[PDB]
């Protein structure tokens, strides 16, 4: 299943679509985009 906020992640479809990942963080951010 998904990843939610603070969730590891590779890439975005890790994380749920109601959210992104952060590369930085390595975890699921609600977003990926930096804004």
């Amino acid at each position: 299943d998904c990843r939610y906020m603070f969730g590891d992640c590779e890439k975005d479809e890790d994380c749920c679509k109601h959210l992104g990942c952060k590369r930085k963080m390595k975890y699921c951010a609600w977003d990926f985009t930096f804004t």
